[PDB]
DNA sequence: GCTACCATCG
DNA sequence: CGATGGGTAGC
């Protein structure tokens, strides 16, 4: 809460457009879930690939409802006891079903960095480490860093939607390349996650 | 009523 | 290459 206040004040100290956007959108309501284990955050991030928040939620809901006896997130063991065929019925694509099964195996076999180690890793180190997982690359690791880890300076410059918002926000003539979004949002440090969140709220206006 | 909107695999 | 998951905003 205090972090967001500070972030909001910083974003309101850059050029005029950031100040205006923050005022119109209001307080940042981003709610990460660092209590989630790495395998859960990773699976949630994989599921969201190419899908809206609502679509992703309906899939995870079925997943938790069917593959869990307490409606909580399925444990690695439970996921392992489920064949890809059944996972696909939940709404996971066939490819994602395979990847999620592998992530579950990895968690069970202690092949995924522990949450403790993940917390000591810089984003660059997290990228190098988690990118070793099939189905997990830049975008997915950024989402995991934002929505699970709660990191505050993550700019998912490669996000298609954010790029569309950046085009409008910065008054660009064409959808910007990832490198360009990175350059334009530099002033937002060290709260680029919050800056991204605000850009993501532009449609809701 | 329509339908556009991550990362992997033969 | 060309498929791929699904709720829903914009038409």
């Amino acid at each position: 809460d205090s972090d967001y206040k500070r972030a909001e004040k910083h974003l309101s100290s850059i050029d005029n457009k950031w100040s205006s956007l923050v005022k119109k959108v209001g307080p940042c309501t981003l709610t990460p879930h660092p209590e989630h284990a790495p395998y859960e955050g990773i699976i949630r991030a994989i599921t969201s690939q190419k899908l809206s928040d609502a679509a992703t939620n309906s899939i995870i809901n079925k997943f938790c409802t069917q593959c869990s006896d307490n409606d909580e997130f399925p444990t690695p063991k439970q996921i392992m006891e489920t064949d890809v065929e059944t996972l696909h019925e939940c709404g996971f694509s066939k490819l994602k079903s395979q990847e999620i099964h592998i992530v579950a195996e990895a968690a069970l076999n202690k092949q995924i960095p522990s949450k403790s180690e993940i917390e000591k890793m810089s984003e660059e180190e997290l990228m190098e480490s988690l990118s070793k997982i099939k189905g997990v690359k830049r975008w997915t690791i950024e989402m995991y860093s934002i929505f699970t880890l709660g990191r505050l300076d993550i700019m998912p410059a490669d996000d298609s939607t954010l790029k569309n918002e950046a085009k409008e926000f910065f008054g660009l003539s064409s959808k910007p390349q990832t490198e360009e979004v990175e350059k334009l949002t530099k002033p937002c440090k060290p709260y680029r996650t919050i800056a991204a969140w605000y850009l993501w709220q532009i449609p809701k206006l």
